[PDB]
């Protein structure tokens, strides 16, 4: 919320919010002060009847550690496009790729969940990516009410230096080649919903070199998801099955793994809104004697209590269900819970 | 000031400066071009009649170093809160330690004094920390004007791995255990006001492992000090005396110290503030066979020309009244004077 | 641009962009993707009525690299100002140097062209820069614009040189002046005028192996034709121990030509050609005389309106790969550029 500028056919939207985030648990690399803020700017401008131009843009503004630490605020979205009617919309940009545009469903945990989870940032098109034009259609030409889908391009993001090298290096976990993906989803009924998307990506020389796990020349999702939102019920599942796409930790990828998310929420009248979760990921084929692995696996359970439009508090209990392993401590998998307790200010 | 957004019971304060400014000095470190650019914002939200919601970022970007330089913006304040009528107010986030509910009567200088002086940032509850819970008071539940408390508990900040650690380490200096801290302010008369703090906070390991100088468990400062600021007059004096929290430069701490404050400046009609103030920083019992030590001591003479609440320029003085000695140029405190020139827009 | 605030003598004006941007090269440091937007504030407060008092940042935030990556955002603007009427300004902080007030006709290209190119910023007074204290003065105490800009030393991380904003050789400068002169001879026609003089630093004339001299200097002259849909401009700069022969070091001296014709189409688009170089003068270890920068431009920027924006950009590189190229890092490869530009 909050338009701070509109005028002659153009609007301008800050939103954000600060949250006062404390974590509680045994993983010394996760307990302790959480505290981030987020800002960001939603725009439009209309260019004629048929045809509005926008852009957004996204930070994330740790404010855990100190005035003299290092690295402490990152863009999420950065993206410009143009929006042609009934007919679709364009933008290119750091946006999110389409499988969230499903796996998006089970993102609703009062704190934990979506990326850093079964998928993460800067993992082909699962999450929010760099380097993504993005297609997306309405309602099928304005003739089927409820369908949706998109289509999605990513240009190569390789290594900082040598022969895979683009201008925007990282390492290899957060690298990628030449990559498409698509997206369908249906609401059957309302309140209920469907939903389908596929990936597929060159991974690069260093993704097929430098770490010891995950060979193979593309990098493929598929994932369908349901959703039941209605009579303040909601309920979701996703299912994903992935070739040479998920992380096994520091230390690469999975040739195959499946992953797994469901939620469970309602949402009393004055406010209140407990959620129910679990979340695994199973890692298969894994090279160095690793075989089979648990990525991930936790029960959640917590609350949201919404004061307002602006301001809310909440409590989450990851109940961690890993077995420490030496896959787990190499990888550097927390097998630890945690409990989270957020006093959030939105605008 | 400066509300852009002011709608169905939610506001919205943009704030900060652009300071344009100078140092004269022989110290190196000091000298030179010290532009600099504050940015925030202040934001409401109105609940029900007995309950109000807030938060509340500020940044600070450097301005006066390249394009390719690093870690030149940093988080001072992000923290969110519900202010329950007169019953109180609680906030969680990156705040002012309540020890400067004290010491803050004497950080009025044009340029100079504050953080960085007779304590610092990060520096255990006496000034803006990581992870602070801060309940507040004010005229004493509407019963005894001008009598005002805090409480206020901060989480343990610790290495950044080994035993020490929490997710959001920093190194020694800027390390704090779990700890405590208590404020209380009263206006005798609508000028004249006095007031006491004390923190408790646990030292941490590599506090007593990594520097030369300072050891103990506890961290512990006592803070009086007295405020006069009516008929265009502003005298304030504060005196704190700390145990294993004052910085002894870069060698760690002063087992005890004592640090003493003093200012006097005048408002005249047409926009003009000059400013006398003195500023010292006694350490003692220091290993090493250091013994007792100067940290601070001089005297700042100064003057601020208001054009308006939007605009002003400044010129201080920092007359350093240290001697060069082992200890200053081991711990890396600097003995020479200082001027400053600035010019400052302010929205 | 995009007022926010506007109460009691106080404006508050919040702009930037949006920049959805490829290069496509055979050049693997610039290849790829480049989106990056920009965000700014500019303020203004009425003190009396000879008196504003202003301020104006500007962030450059990119978006291209991941959100562990480091150092993805830096300042290009922070200045605090007074204005005194119409009898001219004085304003301190991070801003451009004088040397931009002429150079600045040539830097209307769709996406290429400008800093990075003949001249860099924090490059003396060629483009921005840190502690500038810059005094301006419209209509000469008529239609001619003067200016008169000091800067302070900015030296070394440590060492003899040292300031508290230290830096490398390369962004270095000591303690210089600039004056600018630019004029309307006609409507439409500009000429303008430029000089620029440096103390160079004790690491300049040490640690690099090109470029010794005690001053850096800038001459400038340029024109400008900006009228009936037309834009042409030129710009001719000489330079002594001031421009970047690479990560070599700099230029003894060097020869710096800009030119560019425009033309503006009702409907919207607005293509565009231009041609750069910089010739670089009495090299050291034996480089004697070099190309450092030579190449043409052409592309085309469609204007949907005043927000929102396409373009493509075609650099044309016409320098010969040789050992100055490469051992100063100096690209010879082509680039093109597609992006799309949302501004408020």
């Amino acid at each position: 919320g909050a338009e701070i500028y509109n005028k002659d056919g153009n609007k301008l939207d800050l939103y954000g919010k600060i949250d006062g985030l404390h974590y509680f648990s045994d993983d010394k690399s996760v307990d302790g002060d959480q505290t981030y803020m987020r800002v960001g700017v939603k725009g439009e401008t209309q260019i004629n009847d048929q045809l509005t131009g926008y852009g957004q843009w996204e930070y994330n503004v740790q404010a855990n550690n100190t005035e003299s630490s290092s690295d402490q605020a990152w863009t999420r979205l950065a993206f410009a496009g143009l929006k042609f009617g009934d007919a679709g919309s364009f933008d290119y940009g750091r946006n999110y790729g389409v499988v969230y545009d499903v796996t998006s469903w089970t993102d609703v945990l009062p704190e934990f969940g979506g990326d850093g989870d079964t998928y993460g940032s800067d993992n082909f098109l699962q999450s929010r990516a760099n380097g993504v034009a993005t297609y997306r259609n309405s309602d099928f030409f304005g003739l089927v009410d409820g369908l949706n889908f998109a289509l999605q391009y990513q240009g190569k993001n390789g290594s900082v230096s040598g022969e895979g090298a683009t201008n925007n290096g990282r390492g290899w976990s957060k690298q990628n080649g030449d990559g498409f993906g698509t997206s369908l989803t249906y609401d059957i009924w309302d309140g209920i919903s469907a939903g389908f998307a596929y990936s597929h990506s060159k991974r690069t020389d260093e993704q097929n070199s430098v770490p010891a796990l995950g060979r193979g020349d593309n990098a493929e999702t598929y994932t369908g998801g349901l959703k039941y939102d209605a009579n303040n019920i909601y309920l979701a599942s996703q299912y994903t099955q992935t070739y040479n796409a998920t992380r096994a930790g520091s230390l690469g990828f999975a040739n195959k793994a499946q992953n797994f998310e469901v939620v469970a929420q309602y949402q009393f009248d004055f406010g209140l809104r407990p959620s129910v979760a679990y979340l695994q990921s199973k890692g298969k084929d894994l090279e160095r004697g690793y075989g089979d692995q648990d990525i991930l696996k936790y029960v959640d359970v917590g609350a949201t209590y919404y004061f307002n439009k602006n301001m809310s508090t909440y409590v989450d209990y990851k109940i961690n269900l890993l077995d420490d392993n030496s896959f787990t401590r190499n990888a550097g998998i927390s097998t630890d819970d945690v409990v989270a307790l957020g006093l959030v200010y939105q605008f």
